[PDB]
């Protein structure tokens, strides 16, 4: 018996910031969340902007269990969650779970929308002993957004459709003024974290990057979430010259338990093709509990 | 083994929330944190008053365990704590807490300062599994306001000189013009709280109230926090006639494990005295995580 380790029963949380810095190119201001403006500071949009550019974020999250959701009591602000017996969970303060059996037993879900400028979010995960954990970032002014609510759809557009890869030669475009829509879907960001086993030690994680909204000026300015994953954030003002870029992150967070905070932070970097397209990283990292060495090592964490 | 029942592992909270309205008598309006007004919105202090009210507010905490606290990580805001080889501890955020050896092994303090209207502080505790919790509330421009830092004259005070009852005679008694002072300690409310036993069921809560600054204008306001304890909040608006006030509190919170938090509200009551006098109430409740009567069962807690 060793007390006062982190356990399962510990809360983890899952962070979402947005830091796009807004880039100068002569001159007008790229930023993928608003889309062109004229003027800084205060921000003042291009003349068309309105037509392309996004004023709306939401983060869904779809978590599911092993098996129903362990914890037997709620707090005030929500770090911790229940069920009763029909499987409705309860959670106090800004968030609430939807039960959704109709996707699997043991499947919950949660909308975090009016997501601004340099906001951070944070919620709790109802159990740290989940199987999956889906996110999907969905952006305003794009056509699949009426319909972000469809599980299904979403996910048949993440299989089938979306580029997992980009050429150079494809960053390198310009898509002429004359046509309307650039194509990108209102799913900006997937995030899948899974763990293959309730008692599991690690938590694996996936993504797939997407695009903001395009906006057509006098030609067509293109915003590639270019970069992802634990250290992204470290090749912010780099663009390594290569013949193609992966849309895909992959990894893996050894010694769970230690982790306090998984954290997305949406960050601008670089413009390519002479500032027709831009590059956003999209960085997912762990914040742990500090520990001593020697509580790490007792805690069999090291 | 059952799981996701509340632990001495789950955080327990301690929550202290200034709740005075201003009483208009005719005329002024009283207010036992910042002395006697003449206009209430905004606030407009009489001519005097600054020689006699308080402009500042302190909580003090001790902490004391039956052994060294037990937890092995820190988080982000401090909702969990850790000590090292040394006995420092270690807690992000707002708080820290200081190793007090002097006063005994296994002691912390900490200082909450900037107390303003309409605040509530909130801190955790470093454990749940503490023997004793000492608080002393210190309010400004009184003697004893730049000795607050010595546990022992407080202590003294506490067990000597602070009265534990007023008879109905003295609170309606007028304190003459001509005294300078109302002899109003700096120390406004002591609360203690106790456990018998490291894996103790409940926790025993103590108070001794006393009063806020008096204020001087043509005659003497003095201010008793003349009730608290629990569900001492349903007594607002109520004075009852008898013949003493004691101005202590005593009780017992069984089931502590089900308590997200302890809860020491300060409120306005009515005047006595022809408003020569006020009342105040120090409540302190307890509030409870959220759980259904079978979860309650299954953890023992009902």
């Amino acid at each position: 018996d060793i007390r006062g380790c982190p356990t399962l029963e510990t809360p983890l949380k899952l962070t979402f910031t947005e830091d796009i810095q807004p880039r100068k190119e002569n001159y007008f201001y790229y930023d993928g969340w608003r889309g062109v403006g004229q003027t800084v500071n205060p921000w003042s949009p291009v003349l068309d902007n309105h037509k392309y550019a996004a004023t709306e974020h939401e983060i869904h999250i779809y978590v599911e269990f092993f098996q129903t959701p362990s914890n037997r009591f709620a707090d005030k602000n929500g770090a911790y969650s229940y069920i009763d017996a029909n499987g409705v969970m309860y959670t106090n303060g800004e968030y609430s779970w939807e039960h959704v059996p109709a996707l699997g037993k043991n499947i919950y879900k949660v909308v975090i929308s009016d997501w601004n400028k340099g906001q951070t979010k944070s919620i709790y995960l109802p159990g740290r002993d989940f199987k999956t954990v889906e996110v999907f970032h969905f952006q305003n002014n794009r056509p699949q957004w009426d319909d972000r609510n469809s599980y299904e759809n979403v996910k048949s557009r993440i299989n089938n459709n979306i580029s997992k890869s980009y050429s150079k030669a494809k960053l390198n475009e310009q898509l002429s003024t004359y046509v309307h829509d650039d194509g990108t879907d209102s799913l900006f960001l997937y995030q899948k974290l899974s763990r293959a086993s309730l008692k599991e030690s690690q938590i694996n994680y996936y993504q797939l990057r997407g695009k903001f909204n395009g906006v057509n000026l006098g030609y067509w300015a293109q915003e590639y979430i270019l970069f992802g994953g634990e250290g992204a954030e470290q090749l912010k003002n780099k663009i390594p010259d290569m013949s193609n870029y992966s849309m895909e992150d992959n990894g893996s967070f050894k010694n769970a338990l230690k982790i306090e905070s998984l954290d997305l932070r949406l960050m601008d970097n670089n413009r390519m093709a002479y500032g027709s397209t831009g590059t956003y990283i999209a960085s997912f990292n762990r914040t742990d509990f500090s520990m001593t060495p020697e509580n790490l090592k007792a805690c069999g964490l090291d």
